[PDB]
């Protein structure tokens, strides 16, 4: 329970009424502190606990991949707090006049979030904070060290950043403690009219079948952590030496559930130290789910035109722009990219993969993101496709970590000058050539 994961969004006067949690980010009940910190605080004033859950308008700007993974969720999420004495209240409109009618009607003491440096998240708690006259608090429920507290500044690189978060790493990883139940208090239809909207928009082949394959990834609280288990049991000691390889599922396949909160990133921190494996291995994963997941939350709290091509570091805004006029080999409209109809089977396969599975791998995931701004008419033009691509068809789009990762494809960001090329610039560039030479690239493109 450190004081240093919470902050003030608005100073005011707390009501006679339940700390109402307004969870966005952590859609999870075990290892939540901004769930824990909202029934200490409602326990030091003899409230009840309060949740709710906002159903925003715009679920319709993504498909029903992503709405029936965190639906599902919710499910469970809703039986497990009602286990715990909680109720859960469900909302469907505009988080900045529901949550504010909400605490209206409930005669709500003290509200409390969870922490997203996404636009989103700003334009609600803005509208929220307009329309409330109770104390407002954040919480990151979402982040081993609060993000903060990492750096008070936007970090340039991976070197700068691991000495930082890693200082701090035995101050703020701990243990959770046992969420205390209440001592006393006062979906499927909402998921049906949902689908029934995004119908028209969902993608079909030339046979008009669904292309999304939904038992690749169980959703759910129970489930995250089973991938988490097996993932530590089979699939670690082998993750420092295949986790370049693409035809091989040497993954953790937790990014689904990282985004939508069902599990917390401290928690796979805290059962993979404890886990015994290959050094290099361990390290290798530590490096990925702490210094480049936290990275992007840092990229995008410090960075309001994260997804612009002004946040760019400007060796790479030099270098793009001394080779904007370059003639480029191809250029493909958002159509072609989204049906994967390039000369490239590579960029295919990885697309349809995506469009499948919803979960393209990392690897390849930098190979899909730079070729786009090789065939793209201006950078601006490929950072517009990517984000579209990436936030429409992932299961862990619309993530901090996407943004991050698109910029770090495209603008190299979090990365470093390499050797002039046209078109792309001083950007690291990475060839077809290049990937047949590290993995077997024929098994990727027959599989999908
Ligand atoms: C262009 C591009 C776009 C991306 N968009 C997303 C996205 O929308 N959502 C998303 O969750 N990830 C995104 N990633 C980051 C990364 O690719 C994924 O986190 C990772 O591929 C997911 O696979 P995994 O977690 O099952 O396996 P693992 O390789 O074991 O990843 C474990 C965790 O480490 C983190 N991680 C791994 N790689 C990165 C990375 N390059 N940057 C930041 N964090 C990382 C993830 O949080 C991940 O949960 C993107 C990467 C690129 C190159």
């Amino acid at each position: 329970m450190n004081p240093k994961r919470i902050r003030a969004l608005k100073s005011g006067k707390q009501g006679d009424g339940p700390v109402v949690y307004w969870m966005s980010r952590d859609q999870r009940a075990e290892d939540n502190w901004a769930l824990l910190f909202s029934r200490a605080i409602a326990k030091e004033a003899n409230v009840p606990v309060v949740v709710v859950f906002c159903l925003t308008d715009e679920f319709l700007e993504a498909g029903i991949r992503q709405y029936e993974f965190m639906l599902k969720g919710l499910q469970e999420l809703e039986v497990s707090l009602s286990r715990k004495k909680i109720p859960s209240f469900f909302l469907r409109g505009d988080p900045g006049e529901k949550i504010s009618r909400f605490v209206k009607d409930y005669n709500a003491g003290t509200l409390v979030t969870d922490f997203s440096p996404l636009r989103i998240k700003n334009q609600w708690i803005e509208k929220v904070i307009s329309g409330i006259s109770i104390p407002f608090f954040e919480v990151d429920a979402h982040n081993v060290v609060p993000c903060w507290e990492a750096s008070q500044k936007h970090e340039y690189a991976a070197h700068t950043f691991r000495p930082k978060l890693y200082a701090l790493l035995p101050e703020f990883l701990e243990e959770f403690p046992e969420l205390e139940p209440n001592s006393v208090t006062p979906l499927s239809d909402v998921l049906e009219t949902g689908v029934k909207a995004l119908l028209p928009e969902r993608a079909l082949l030339k046979n008009k079948d669904p292309l999304f394959e939904p038992w690749h990834f169980e959703p759910g609280e129970k489930a995250a952590k089973k991938v988490m288990e097996s993932f530590i049991a089979d699939r670690l000691d082998s993750y420092g030496a295949l986790r370049n390889d693409p035809t091989k599922n040497m993954l953790s396949n937790l990014s689904p559930y990282l985004h939508f909160g069902q599990i917390s990133s401290q928690r796979v921190v805290l059962e993979v130290e404890k886990a015994e494996s290959n050094p290099g291995s361990k390290k290798a994963f530590l490096d990925e789910i702490l210094i480049w997941k936290e990275i992007s939350d840092n990229f995008c709290y410090y960075n309001p035109g994260y997804d612009g091509f002004e946040s760019f570091p400007s060796w790479a805004k030099e270098s793009l722009n001394a080779h904007r006029n370059d003639v480029r080999s191809h250029i493909y409209t958002l159509e072609e990219f989204e049906a994967g109809k390039t000369h490239d089977p590579l960029w295919n396969a990885s697309q349809m993969e995506l469009l499948s599975t919803g979960k393209m791998h990392g690897y390849t995931r930098m190979y899909w993101a730079k070729k786009i701004l090789e065939w793209s008419e201006s950078p601006e033009k490929a950072l517009e496709i990517a984000i579209c691509l990436n936030d429409r068809y992932e299961l862990d789009g619309r993530d901090p970590n996407g943004y991050a990762g698109i910029a770090w494809s495209i603008g190299g960001v979090h990365d470093r000058a390499w050797g002039e090329r046209e078109v792309t610039g001083k950007i690291r560039y990475m060839s077809y050539e290049g990937c047949k030479r590290k993995f077997d690239v024929k098994l990727y493109i027959e599989k999908y």
